């Protein structure tokens, strides 16, 4: 009878300090969460308790505020090398600065193994990356030893820029050979640590066969086993159980994201390495767990870098500007229409009317308590990826495809659920994939006082969108084939922050933009 | 048998230069309209033609341009005088400045009689304006003499400032006896002239017993016989035929406003002073009509000293600016829309989110096409009485019985339609007076992401609107009467003025504001 505590934490997202309970800045530090300070108290308190520990990162460190935009991954190899991490696997924003990216800040200095076994390497670059990342790592733990076998979304090259000397393999077909492998080097307990959301999770957790446990990341999945201690409602229970096409009973842990809860699961084996039981729940790291003033004091040395970036106010804001995935993938959130104004309110400074955006691109709210100053920090939380906002002519028909995709699979806190500027769009849920906007009307650019009519199949309109979705991002294949002219514009960022600047006191609201019909 | 030709105008209001076809500013000379230069070439040609002429005004010169704000009546008495106006009726807008502004700048200045028999001096003025104004004036006009009978809104005292010590007593009942007067003097030939509206001048031509001819103004009325030239739609024939108590057929005049029409009937008299006949037509001063050199050459000297108020641009519009009554007084206007968002962001600068807004308190459109300029002169037309936008705060029960009366008498160019800021209204005009609104959503303030939600009658709003709302202008006695709190605001056109400036680029749109239904 050997237990095993795996503490694991996804798509942390930059947030090394502390924040609000939405992941936003840390502004009233006594309701504060998250962070890697506190991260490390738990983490202590459980190692202190428990003889077999591993700490385990499911992807998605990288990219998330301006902690990232200016150490570009030092920071996550700094601290989680400081946390002391057992094993990482690589997650789609591990790709965001290229390769390069990824091998000089962390692969080069990460004091733990990295992880995918799906990250085929080719030509040039086969040579450089050899042995930086690895399709596994034994692990000993105590008298045991424990198989970790990483795997990374077989979309990263859709999702980010790994590039085209890296090959992304289907997770199920890459992770049998190596779970076969570590079988027969006698390894009787083995753990899939890997980026590409739950539902793969699952499928790996039935499929695979000798994976007794898969520490999962990607979708953001909230589980939970009683009452829940936040906002975030749960998906299923934790831990989500599988059984395997073998008869295996499975357990799938996943843990939000942002750093605001720890996972943790305590799996009790057998002398085989059978998965007797398992039980657990992901740990809030809420202001009752004290900031470690060791890793805490070393944030603040890395932190005075980063200040230069928050003393300049842009501007103010009234409203709570919701840039939450709760309401930015699911209804009309001010967020979007701020968004959608600054850049529609840039192309003029000519005219265009029209302005959609994927509710995934807004990455974070801004709090409107802190006398509601809106900072260049604030703002790179929002939208942290160097986008530009590009002009496109598009047929109508084409704009009505991509109303459709927006709600073609609603209900699963996807990204391309569009937020709008100068289009009032009405959804019917009840109808059939394909066939749900009841009605679409668009802002004239071909008359003298602009009014909304319905949009005309037939006809040609200007809109401003993210370069992400010209190039077909978010499965927008309709726009990047479709659209008449592209042009590429200025960028995100620097045409929010114009619009703050230009406004001085913000109050977006949600006005009707998007709605649901139910009658 | 003895003809006479009367030409008339109405509601001028300051158009003393030409001005484009929906009376804004003229841009492109080769297409504008109207001014006192070309209605004297008119004047003159029909002189030439007819023996028998008088030339009449029904009131409403005062106010409307920068050229009332700055020489403050001293304008119309030249420039009328330079006409030879043969007699003038005062309007309500005569008395915007006081009866002081009255007074010096017209009455004491004109070389015209100035007339109305319904308004009666008393206290200390009455020995100040005595024989200032007079009930009627005799004319001779040829070999014969007409009696001229003015009249003045009974409902002056609430439209305009004229003060405690002037009584208005009902037209009817002030004329007639001065009708009479005549009649005993064997004056034969008897015109109402004045300014109390259409549906008053027809009362007056069915019932003060000798009036031959009624020559209206206030209700900006447009009659035609025949297909008519320009954009105004005409309310009926011209002359309106009105038969009277005692069997008589009674021509009934108006001649729309700012000085675009000449109105134009002929008379043709028996010995007895009986009305035979009449015909005629509002002239329309279009650009075929050549400017007289000699009054442009005067304008020209009088508008240097307004060139001040045109070298600053305040901003740029890239959309008609529509601040027609057509649109204004019937439906959402963008006009309406930048005014009342200007409001809301002026307030901002604590919050308040809500704005009501007369539609006849926007007294002019403004055009883009003069690459899409608007200075002090283009905002002064369209806010010219020098009001503030205050804030106010209201019982939803209040609310909901202002946009009860916004749509009480629809229909009648009737400027209390309320344009408005932070409301969505939906009206039903199929149902009974008092019972119109179906829908009327309000955007939240206890909230931190606003948002509109029903209005409740129990609840309480704060609402910015002019001060001609909050002191019950319009009829909306509810908003005088009920409110709980009113705090004075700043100057109309500073608001506007301002918020211009800080927007740089404007593009107000028509955008579901306000919508009717009809299911
Ligand atoms: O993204 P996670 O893996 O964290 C999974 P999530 O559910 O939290 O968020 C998914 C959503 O984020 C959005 N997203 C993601 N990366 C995006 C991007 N650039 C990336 C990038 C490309 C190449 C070079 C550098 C940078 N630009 C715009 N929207 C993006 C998109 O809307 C997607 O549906
Ligand atoms: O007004 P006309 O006689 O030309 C008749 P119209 O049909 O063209 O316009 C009527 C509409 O104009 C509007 N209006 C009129 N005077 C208004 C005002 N101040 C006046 C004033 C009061 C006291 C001291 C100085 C100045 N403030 C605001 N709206 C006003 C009102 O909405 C009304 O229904
Ligand atoms: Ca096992
Ligand atoms: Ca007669
Ligand atoms: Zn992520
Ligand atoms: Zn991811
Ligand atoms: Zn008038
Ligand atoms: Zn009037």
């Amino acid at each position: 009878m050997w237990e095993l505590t795996i503490l694991h934490t996804n798509d942390v997202h930059s947030r090394l300090e502390q924040t609000s309970e939405d992941s936003s800045k840390c502004v009233d530090a006594s309701r504060c969460m998250g962070g890697v300070a506190r991260l490390f108290t738990k983490v202590q308190q459980i190692r202190r308790a428990e003889p077999n520990v591993l700490l385990l990162d499911a992807g998605d460190q990288y990219q998330g505020t301006i902690w990232f935009t200016v150490y570009k991954g030092a920071e996550v190899a700094h601290f989680m090398n400081a946390l002391r991490y057992d094993a990482m696997a690589l997650g789609n924003h591990e790709f965001d600065n290229g390769v390069e990216g990824l091998i000089e800040p962390l692969l080069k200095e990460a004091k733990f193994p990295i992880l995918s076994a799906n990250i085929k390497a080719k030509g040039p670059l086969a040579s450089q990356i050899s042995g930086l990342y690895l399709p596994y790592k034994v692990l000993p733990v105590g008298d045991e030893v424990v198989g970790i076998v990483g795997y990374t979304s077989k979309e990263t090259p859709f999702l980010s820029n790994p590039g085209t000397n890296l090959v992304f393999e289907d997770e199920i077909t890459a992770l049998q050979p190596e779970v076969d492998k570590l079988k027969t080097l006698n390894v009787n307990k083995i753990i899939a640590l890997g980026h590409s959301g739950f539902e793969m999770d699952k499928l790996i957790a039935q499929k695979v066969r000798g994976v007794d446990v898969v520490v999962g990341g990607h979708s953001n999945t909230f589980l939970y086993t009683g009452n829940p201690p936040s906002k975030e409602v749960p998906a299923g229970k934790y831990p989500f159980i599988v059984t395997s096409d073998d008869g295996r009973k499975v357990p799938v842990v996943q843990a939000y994201a942002f750093g605001k809860y720890l996972g943790y699961l305590k799996i009790e084996f057998d002398e085989r390495g059978n998965v007797i039981s398992s039980h657990g729940n992901p740990i809030l790291l809420d202001s009752s767990i004290p900031e470690d003033p060791s890793i805490k004091a070393d944030i603040n040395k890395w932190r005075i870098k980063l200040d230069d970036y928050s003393t300049q106010e842009l501007g103010k804001t009234i409203v709570y500007l919701d840039g939450s995935s709760q309401s930015c993938r699911f209804r009309e959130c001010n967020m979007g229409n701020l968004i959608c104004d600054a850049m529609i309110n840039n192309n003029l400074r000519n005219h265009v009317s029209m302005c959609i955006l994927n509710g995934g691109g807004i990455r974070s709210p801004i709090d409107e308590r802190n006398d509601g100053t809106i900072t260049w920090e604030n703002l790179a939380a929002v939208l942290p990826f160097g986008g530009t906002f590009d002009l496109v002519q598009l047929k109508g028909s084409t704009l009505k495809k991509a109303f459709e995709h927006s709600v073609h699979r609603y209900g699963q806190s996807t990204g391309e659920f569009l937020q709008v500027g100068g289009i009032h769009v009405v959804y019917d849920l009840s109808r059939k994939p394909g066939d749900r906007v009841v009605k679409l009307d668009v802002l004239c650019t071909k008359c003298r006082v602009p009014s909304y009519d319905p949009l005309k199949m037939d006809e040609v309109y200007k809109v401003i969108l993210p370069n992400f979705l010209a190039n077909g991002g978010d499965g927008f294949q309709m726009i990047k084939d479709e659209l008449l002219r592209h042009d590429s514009g200025d960028q995100d960022i620097n045409v929010v922050s114009t619009y703050i600047s230009k406004m001085k006191v913000i109050y977006p609201a949600v006005e009707g933009r998007i709605k649901f019909s139910l009658e």
